[PDB]
């Protein structure tokens, strides 16, 4: 890993937006005006779609679980509208199922927003399960909207598929970032050789400050999550880039 303080402001924003999704902010989440509220009861999938006039983006913000204290890790062949998966790609059902429940609703709203704001770029963000969802959202958006710039920020996320999945994620135009925190073992789930799920993207890592922010080398840099000695839901999971989930508020008076 190498120092990359310059990465911190965008990841800090991503963490604020992710916190807003847990809070259930009304009208807006910081600079994002929320135009559509995404909800699936059975999969408890929640999130927001909207636009930022400040950033000139159309944003998909996914919530994590309402509890972190079960998830289906059976690998399945995924199927999503507007996405063409190679035959060997497999994703865990516990992420494909909730995403597939909301996929068409999200794509439809993004397409409507693109018509209204045709110069805006795309972004996707979320924390924990919301970050795992963002790792599929990245591919859904890249495949459905190949003429749009795209940046996705998955925070504190576990990996969701096999090597063919990770390779397919890497193949997409657009930038997928995995922003992780000290003292959090969730990104280390499913790393055992017998299970062998694979990350993609560029990992960034911090202890909550700009100065501590690094850009990691490869998927499992031992200076970042892979080396932190943690597994699953440990104390650092609740925070990302200086934001403790649920404590950011909404930016109402900013």
């Amino acid at each position: 890993a190498t120092a990359d303080a310059a990465a911190f402001p965008d990841l800090h924003r991503a963490a604020k937006l992710s916190s807003a999704a847990y809070t259930g902010c009304i009208g807006k989440a910081f600079d994002v005006t929320i135009v559509k509220r995404i909800y699936d009861l059975v999969t408890d999938t929640n999130g927001f779609v909207g636009y930022s006039t400040e950033k000139k983006t159309i944003a998909v913000i996914m919530r994590g679980s309402t509890t972190i204290t079960d998830i289906d890790i059976a690998l399945i062949t995924p199927e999503l509208s507007g996405v063409t998966f190679p035959s060997d790609v497999k994703i865990m059902r516990g992420v494909h199922r909730p995403w597939s429940a909301v996929h068409d609703t999200i794509i439809t709203e993004v397409k409507a927003l693109i018509a209204k704001y045709p110069d805006y770029t795309l972004e996707a963000v979320g924390h924990s399960l919301g970050g795992a969802l963002t790792s599929i959202a990245h591919v859904a958006l890249a495949q459905n909207f190949p003429d749009k710039s795209l940046v996705s920020n998955a925070l504190n996320a576990f990996p969701i598929g096999n090597q063919a999945w990770a390779d397919f994620g890497t193949a997409q135009a657009g930038t997928f970032n995995r922003g992780n925190n000290v003292l959090d073992g969730v990104p280390n789930m499913y790393s055992s050789p017998l299970v062998n799920f694979k990350h993609y993207g560029t990992e960034y890592y911090s202890s909550g400050t700009e100065a501590s922010t690094v850009k990691c080398e490869g998927q499992r840099d031992k200076s970042c999550s892979a080396g932190n000695g943690m597994y699953a839901v440990t104390p650092g999971h609740i925070a990302s880039f200086g934001v403790v989930m649920l404590t950011a508020g909404c930016g109402y008076l900013s």
